[PDB]
């Protein structure tokens, strides 16, 4: 949350107007005498341009600066300007080469209309009373007929999951959503327990609807489930898994959440992968931590870092570690596609609440990826009472969105 | 409007077809729309549509799907907001119920023709034989986007053959403080950048 504060806080404000920059210094009496701006342009997380200007703004004073004309990537994507303001010469305060103030805008999207279709092969599918299983090649994927869920994934001469990819709806109640509500004290107001009266954490799922069908190019499966709480149901998603001729599988999540019902902490897809691998690339808003309510000194760009470096170490266990505006993630052979919300951790979401201390946690078996299409904001104005403002909320009401599943 | 893929297949339960296109403007791609049409063995066509827009380009007024039917119903009945227009930024004073109204008042007059009569949050849309399920923003009238542009005055305009529909998953708000500046609000514009919306349509 530091950088947050940070970047809200910095001295420099910016506004861009297409190629020219505009820097409007906050500092009342001391003129930008060790400032120094610069500037970097890169789609995909690949830099594609970059410059260094010497920043001599007045206190209280603007400065028009005009960028280079920058070179238009044929490949499609989405190019990205970042500046930042660095400290050449060191500070009582602070070491040479700090930075004080950074800016990130989105310019020049190019939209890709390659078709990826189609692979000469084509993936096979065997039906059982059991379950569905699914074979292309060296990979295999098997759907459980009594659940509705993917159970495994295969490669080789190799293995996947370690627990079934399932819908969420909940997170570990943060220290906001708890409030002053405690076991001898109920407190009707906060999120933690109005989730617990509806039955978000107690909510089984009930498979109604499962099918499996094989298009020309591509295997689809077609899948409905519900979540009941005392007769009432409380969320109803739909699915249709599609593996491309390359292996890609395609998931097409549409939720839909009753209005009765407390807004959803979360609308995600989560699973329990068996590898467990020493480094994390993605593609989105990082490196630390952010929130729907709280991403804006997040930067775009390709980020890389280790597993530990994605668990936020809060003292009391809650959800952690989750970083939004991802394109692409990275972990291992798996790749995931789209933009999406990931807080991958060894840590389950139902442990983190039954645990008091980060101390107590033990690091479960294969890694816990929680792949959210939306999210809850964190909040908050103040923690005794519901902070979270209305728009950050999951009250939609329908949700949808698509995630591509790669091996590689 | 170009076609880059269009597929066709039936599943055991009913015949699905996915098509994809792409909108161009000298060389640059707008829009691209992915949709998926399933025709059910009951004879209702499920439209699944994903779009997806970019970020240089300004927002667009509506995202929406429209055509023209042959078929003049004298009533229109549908479940949402209502009975008189409304949009994303004035819909307050909307009620929702089903509401029952001639063709005709379905059509907002203004002596400046332009886009009128839109009702939103409609769960239910029934026009003749037709009927539309699924919330959408829809406006069915006698005259086309296309002619009410072009049209200076409201005696001008002729009533178009068959009638205009537009279903809109998504739609800009009017605004506006002040005419003569953008005045329409942030979260009403639509700038998410990837948008669905999925309707059924069916006969009877």
């Amino acid at each position: 949350a530091l950088t947050e504060a940070k970047h809200q806080q910095q001295f420099f404000q910016f506004r861009l107007s297409g190629q020219t920059i505009e820097v409007t210094s906050e500092y009342l009496f001391r003129h930008s005498d060790n400032e120094l701006l610069h500037w970097m342009v890169a789609l995909d997380g690949k830099p594609l341009a970059s410059g260094e200007v010497p920043l001599d703004v007045a206190p209280q004073g603007k400065q028009l600066i005009e960028l280079p004309e920058l070179p238009q990537p044929e490949s499609a994507g989405q190019l990205w300007l970042t500046v930042r303001v660095v400290q050449p010469n060191a500070t009582a305060w602070s070491e040479a080469g700090h930075i004080s103030a950074w800016q990130q805008w989105r310019l020049a999207e190019n939209l890709s209309v390659t078709l990826p279709a189609a692979s000469h092969a084509i993936p096979h599918l065997t039906t059982s009373e059991m379950d569905f299983c699914i074979e292309l090649g060296n990979k295999r994927w098997q759907f459980n007929r009594q659940s509705g869920f993917l159970s495994q994934m295969w490669i080789g001469d190799k293995k996947q999951l370690l627990t079934p990819l399932r819908d969420q709806f909940t997170r570990a109640p943060l220290d906001n959503d708890i409030g002053v509500s405690e076991a001898t004290r109920i407190d009707p107001n906060a999120w933690v327990e109005r989730w617990k009266a509806a039955g978000h954490y107690q909510a089984e799922a009930a498979l109604l609807q499962c099918t499996a069908d094989t298009l020309a190019d591509a295997v689809l499966i077609t899948t409905a489930h519900a979540w009941q709480h005392q007769g009432k149901t409380l969320f109803i998603s739909r699915k249709t898994y599609r593996i491309d001729g390359s292996g890609q599988m395609a998931i097409t999540v549409d939720v839909e959440v009753a209005s009765d019902t407390p807004h959803p902490a979360r609308i995600g897809l989560n699973c329990q992968l068996a590898q467990v691998a020493e480094r994390v690339n993605w593609l989105g808003l990082g490196p630390q931590e952010n929130y729907p309510d709280r991403l804006t000194a997040a930067c775009f760009d390709r980020w890389d870092l280790p597993l530990s470096d994605m668990y936020t170490p809060y003292v009391f266990p809650s959800e952690n570690g989750l970083r939004c505006g991802t394109r692409e993630l990275n972990y291992g052979p798996h790749q995931w596609r789209g933009d999406f919300q990931f807080n991958i951790s060894r840590y389950s979401q139902q442990q983190l609440m039954e645990t008091s201390h980060r101390h107590l946690l033990h690091a479960e078996e294969g890694t816990w990826l929680n792949i959210d299409g939306f999210h809850m904001g964190i909040g908050g104005d103040d923690s005794w009472s519901p902070s979270v403002s209305a728009e950050f909320q999951l009250s939609a009401g329908r949700y949808h969105y698509q995630l591509v599943w790669c091996q590689k």
